[PDB]
């Protein structure tokens, strides 16, 4: 029985806690109850199992035995079992149509926390499973543990508020970073293969452990590959459970590995976890030869690269991944896509080595690139701050592809505009991994939101030609010159001066919603009038809010600021 082997493995509590988190991201609209009583009937089920290992359908998958569950509440149910399940996998909505969740007083949350703690915590994996279908669930535990310690210790304090608030952020945001950081991952397996899964756990293991050796590395690559393929695909108990192991066996290990995998391995199974996935990298080797000598001089290239291809080029990736902790891990694999054109072309001719002797001089452009593109976003963003930095990129994405929708575009500039406060702080040495690194998750969102209803073969064609070359892809657009300007209409943007009420935040992202409405009607406008064209739009919001009067210049100084622009 599969059901009882994951039972026993997991234990009750966390078992209950990620068929949870299967069912709400398979069912993301159905309502907190439905799940919560398709949890209790299957835990039930689950028991009944432990005792008579051949009970109902001890035998049936774990596939089955959901999918059955969730076709009690919902034409995917309509088929059967392999593909029904492919079924639920492609109606995941990343971007689902939720209500907006608000926190209540810190009193209200206390209370709930006091009397139901099982139940404000059910709630919690819920309201977060449903709106984020691939996150990393092994990892939304660890989440909840946090969750749960913030109220446990802030609903005693003095300002519980100033406790608690704090702390709900902290969470709400590394959250995030994860999810977009898990659904890279998911993306690159189901999109690309898990080969190019490999060459990214290998290129970004190795320079986690240097010290480690290729064999070593190769090990967790697999089982590390094996635990993504199965969170991403549903089998979120196994995934869990592999993951365990996985941690496991590199605590037993962590003379072989990493000496920094020290206080990692001294703490709860959840947190070990956490900890390992995080680690800083080890310091490099003692004294490591030359790249060139096993790689570019010797004589034996072509042979080793036809006697096991894949091996060797995950070797090539392993050295220079380990002594390079200052390449993003795009770059390397960019390095490693070279190296293979050049021995495919080279190892066909005549006299190979004279041909892809040189190949570290191709090396060259590929690292500068993102260097200077590092550099000149930085100081771009050192002089305007945040909000203006933001501001300069959503113009220049909404000119890049003009057919994206207006949310999507504001939604994807704002985060890219964060690579200025997450990386320019650091050395010259961290900025390049911190950098295209985090635009590579930041534009794998921009391709997943536009792969549902796609409007640009732009933005089609950079999603889908090359994982690795997403970023460059992006950067070489310009202008899309085909593109036929907007036609102005009322409803354009609803004035309603209802926008007094809210945050500072999000007056700016309404304010940022029009700067890109405007500029798809001026493709052409520079970006100088347009940073004049806002401040006028400023004075809107900034009189109208403060004028005691009705909601008359949403109206009247609205369709009068229109003629002004
Ligand atoms: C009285 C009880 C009660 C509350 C408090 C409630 C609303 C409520 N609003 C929330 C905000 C939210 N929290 C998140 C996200 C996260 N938060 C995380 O801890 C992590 C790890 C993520 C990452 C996925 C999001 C997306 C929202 C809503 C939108 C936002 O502000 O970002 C959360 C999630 C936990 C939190 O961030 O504090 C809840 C439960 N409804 C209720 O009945």
């Amino acid at each position: 029985s599969e059901v009882a082997h994951r039972f026993k493995d997991l234990g009750e509590e966390n078992f209950k806690a990620l068929v949870l988190i299967a069912f709400a991201q398979y069912l993301q609209q159905c309502p907190f109850e439905d799940h919560v009583k398709l949890v209790n009937e299957v835990t039930e089920f689950a028991k009944t199992c432990v005792a008579d290992e051949s009970a109902e359908n001890c035998d049936k998958s774990l596939h089955t035995l959901f999918g059955d569950k969730l076709c009690t509440v919902a034409d995917c149910c309509a088929k059967q079992e392999p593909e029904r399940n492919e079924c639920f996998l492609q109606h995941k909505d990343d971007n689902p149509n939720l209500p907006r969740l608000v926190r209540p007083e810190v009193d209200v949350m206390c209370t709930a926390f006091h009397d139901n703690e099982e139940t404000f915590l059910k709630k919690y994996l819920y309201e977060i499973a449903r709106r984020h279908p691939y996150f990393y669930a092994p990892e939304l535990l660890f989440f909840a543990k946090r969750y749960k310690a913030a109220f446990t210790e802030c609903c005693q304090a003095a300002d519980k508020a100033a406790c608690l608030l704090p702390k709900l952020d902290e969470l709400r945001d590394e959250g995030k970073a994860s999810s977009a950081k898990q659904r890279l991952k998911c993306a690159s397996l189901q999109k690309f293969g898990e080969r190019a899964f490999k060459a990214w756990a290998v290129a970004r293991l190795s320079q986690r452990f240097p010290k480690a050796e290729f064999a070593e590395v190769s090990k967790l690559v697999t089982d590390l590959t094996k635990v993504h393929t199965e969170c991403c695909h549903g089998d979120l108990l196994e995934c869990a459970d592999d993951r365990a192991d996985l941690a496991k066996y590199i605590c037993e290990n962590q003379d072989s590995i990493s000496s920094k995998l020290k206080e990692c391995c001294e703490k709860p199974l959840l947190e070990k976890s956490h900890c390992i996935a995080e680690v800083e990298n080890d310091e490099m080797p003692a004294d490591l030869p030359s790249l060139a000598a096993d790689f570019v001089e010797s004589k034996d290239v072509c042979k080793n690269y036809a006697e096991a291809k894949d091996v060797f080029l995950g070797m090539f990736l392993y050295e220079y991944a380990r002594r390079h902790p200052d390449y993003s891990v795009v770059l390397l694999l960019r390095l490693a896509k070279t190296y293979e054109t050049t021995l495919e072309k080279c190892c066909a001719a005549a006299d190979p080595h004279e041909c892809y002797a040189k190949v570290f001089d191709e090396f060259k452009p590929l690292v500068e690139e993102p260097q200077n593109l590092i550099k000149q976003n930085c100081e771009l963003f050192e002089q305007l701050g945040e909000y203006k930095f933001q501001n300069a990129l959503l113009v220049r994405y909404t000119k890049k592809v003009p057919q994206v929708s207006t949310p999507t575009l504001v939604e994807v500039s704002r985060n890219l505009g964060k690579v200025g406060s997450k990386c320019c702080k650091h050395p010259e040495a961290k900025r390049m991994p911190c950098a295209e690194d985090y635009l590579s998750v930041v534009l794998n969102q921009l391709c997943v939101l536009h792969e549902k209803t796609p409007v640009s073969d732009r933005v089609t064609k950079c999603c889908t030609e090359s994982l690795v070359n997403r970023r460059p892809c992006f950067s070489a657009l310009e202008v899309d010159e085909t593109y036929v300007p907007k036609e102005f209409n009322a409803e354009t943007f609803t004035f309603h001066a209802d926008i007094c009420t809210l945050s500072e935040k999000e007056r700016q992202i309404k304010k940022q919603t029009a700067l890109v409405e405007l500029v798809k009607h001026k493709p052409k406008a520079t970006k100088e009038q347009l940073k004049a064209v806002m401040d006028d739009f400023a004075a809107f919001v900034e009189k109208c809010c403060k004028a005691d009067d009705k909601e008359t210049c949403f109206a009247e100084e609205g369709k009068k600021l229109v003629a002004a622009s």
